[PDB]
């Protein structure tokens, strides 16, 4: 028994992508529904009505009806942290 | 377009198992070694001697010579950050 670990250990493969962790990246600072993060990135819309879904599935993403849209976001601010650390670790700028 | 993304799935390819962050978790708060990680973890030492060098020589871990002992850390707080972040995310209690 150690409740954490056994609970990212979901998080912490699911990452291993790095289409899937640009788009959070972005949300981190400022949202977009699958057809503008497929216009931001340069995706496909086919392919981000899955990689969305996915990251969804791994709770690192959530899904929002808003006026005429779905928004998607960042389920909350943990992951955010999590992956703009991951981001600073990969670009010092000083070594 | 990327700069530094791919540089970035290379921190994930350095996740992926059990206490390979299980150790790192622990190292979070408190510093410890091959033959004190395999102690307190209840671990193994020709083990410990892959795991500690697979994530030193992936820049999520650093050792520190003690004469004929290293004691090892996280490389900086940017990695201490991604684990404890994920150490978050997995449960969500009252406080
Ligand atoms: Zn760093
Ligand atoms: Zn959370």
């Amino acid at each position: 028994n150690t409740d954490t670990l056994e609970r990212v250990t979901e998080i912490f493969k699911a990452l291993g992508d790095y289409n899937r962790i640009r788009i959070m990246e972005l949300l981190s600072v400022s949202e977009a529904s699958v057809g503008h993060i497929s216009h931001q990135l340069n995706l496909s819309q086919s392919n981000v009505s899955h990689q969305l879904k996915l990251l969804k599935s791994v709770h690192l993403v959530k899904a929002k009806r808003q006026g005429q849209s779905m928004i998607y976001s960042l389920d909350d601010i943990h992951v955010a942290t999590m992956l703009k650390q991951a981001i600073h670790h990969a670009n010092h700028p000083k070594e």
